[PDB]
DNA sequence: TGCACAGGATGTATATATCTGACACGTGCCTGGAGACTAGGGAGTAATCCCCTTGGCGGTTAAAACGCGGGGGACAGCGCGTACGTGCGTTTAAGCGGTGCTAGAGCTGTCTACGACCAATTGAGCGGCCTCGGCACCGGGATTCTCCAGGGCG
């Protein structure tokens, strides 16, 4: 359920992590470059889909 | 001579007998009140089936919702003048009292077409069905149609 998804952003965002969601709230340009962006190497930890 | 008075000669509200109009009461013939027989139309039930719901997750889209620029159109202010508002005298014609009529309005027998009421047939009209040619939606392309920037012109 994608009400499991905004806690887990506020608890994210609470012990200060990188992440990123993807989900069916999002569009189709920011899409791909979110996925481009995390397999790429950077300092993202957790990505939420 | 100038003056007050006693009585007639006219008004005038005042009180009395008199003329319509409308309320009030006493009838009798077309109405209602009521009694009995028929019966089909209304109250009641047994399936039924059939479309209409129950409850809520997500994903995505098209429609709803908000936000700012400003352009033009609603809108306040104000002067003008002629178009009705207001006030006179002069006229044509309706109101109304009264009249001689009639021709059409209005209540009543005859019968006679002629439509109300009831068996027998059926065929034209209604439930069921399954197709295809007209219809729905959109591309291609030409056509028009409005929006904006000089500039030649004030």
């Amino acid at each position: 359920m994608t009400k499991v998804l905004d806690v887990l952003e506020q608890f994210l965002n609470y012990h200060g992590y990188l992440y990123m969601r993807l989900d069916g709230a999002t569009k189709i340009e920011d899409r791909q470059i979110l996925t481009e962006r995390f397999n790429t190497d950077s300092r993202i930890t957790v990505f939420i889909l």
